[PDB]
């Protein structure tokens, strides 16, 4: 719901049913990523990626990331009170969100051991994304998704913390703003609540500062929309309204 005075009852499953949204909407299941850590790309295999063309890696990172944006959405689309929304409102919150929201999921696949990242089967570093040509825009990734890897979240813990970046208020644009208000309270209240009932509060000072995480997204949305404007990639749309907003 979105009603006020919210009982430990409702706070306690909101928690079991947002943590349970999260790990059906993720790609690679938290065991297989931290079992695939030994499994790295050799020198020639990386030489490989390097050797590739610009519009190739493009092509391979855009299809990824497109398919990441749709799991996002469809565990937007499992947050309670987020279809009762507008499709306008639904439309602002992803826009902003969705994007935030891959780049949070990133820190599971990145390890701080060797400084590596999950892609296409294996681990590799950032030399492994030379042809693109962003290696400033791939550098704050990395740093970003170090910074968070150090928290070491639980599964309850990410999957709270990426409701919370989607269910914003503050968004520009939402016709419903006091309805999003209060599923955002709510949220607040189960993670807050969780926290507290863990011993994890010391993770909430640890958080990236508000407005780091918007502005590497910022940055980051539009290299992506430079990358589909000069090699426009095809994408056969889950979602046609959101689609519309980002491509047309
Ligand atoms: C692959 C990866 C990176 C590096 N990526 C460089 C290329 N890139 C670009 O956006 C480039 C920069 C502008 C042009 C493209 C992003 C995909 C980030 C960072 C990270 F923290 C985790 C992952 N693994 S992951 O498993 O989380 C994952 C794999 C593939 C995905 F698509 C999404 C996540
Ligand atoms: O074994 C312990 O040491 C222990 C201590 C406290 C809590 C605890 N209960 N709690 C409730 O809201 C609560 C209450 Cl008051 C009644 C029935 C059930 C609950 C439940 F935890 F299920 F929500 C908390 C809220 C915030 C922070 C907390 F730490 C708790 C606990 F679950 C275990
Ligand atoms: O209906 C769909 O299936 C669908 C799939 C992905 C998005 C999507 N793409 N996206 C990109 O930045 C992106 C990606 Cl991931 C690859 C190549 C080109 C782009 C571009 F930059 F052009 F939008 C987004 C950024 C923020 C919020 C989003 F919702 C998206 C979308 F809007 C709809």
């Amino acid at each position: 719901p979105e009603a006020p005075y919210a009982s430990l009852t409702e706070i306690e499953h909101l928690v079991q049913s947002v943590s349970k949204s999260y790990r059906e909407t993720c790609q690679l299941r938290l065991e297989d990523l931290l079992r695939q850590r030994s499994n790295i790309f050799s020198r020639e295999e990386v030489t490989g990626y390097q050797r590739k063309s610009m519009w190739e890696m493009w092509e391979r990172c855009a299809h990824h990331l497109t398919e990441a944006i749709q799991y996002v959405v469809e565990f937007a689309k499992r947050l309670s009170g987020f279809m009762e929304l507008s499709q306008n409102d639904q439309i602002v919150l992803l826009k902003a969100g969705a994007m935030e929201v891959v780049l949070v999921r990133m820190c599971r696949a990145y390890n701080a051991d060797n400084r590596t990242v999950f892609f296409e089967g294996k681990y590799g570093g950032m030399e492994l994304f030379r042809a693109l040509g962003c290696s400033e825009l791939i550098s704050s990734i990395f740093d970003f998704s170090h910074s968070l890897s150090a928290l070491h979240f639980s599964e309850d813990e990410i999957a709270l913390y990426t409701a919370l970046v989607l269910i914003n208020a503050h968004r520009p644009g939402l016709q419903e703003k006091r309805k999003v208000e209060q599923l955002q309270y709510n949220l607040e209240l189960a993670f807050h609540h969780h926290l507290c009932k863990t011993h994890r509060q010391s993770i909430l000072a640890k958080l990236p500062p508000k407005g780091k995480l918007r502005s590497l997204c910022s940055q980051h949305v539009e290299r992506l929309q430079i990358f589909q404007h000069l090699h426009p990639i095809v994408v056969q749309a889950a979602f046609p309204p959101l689609y519309k907003e980002l491509f047309s």
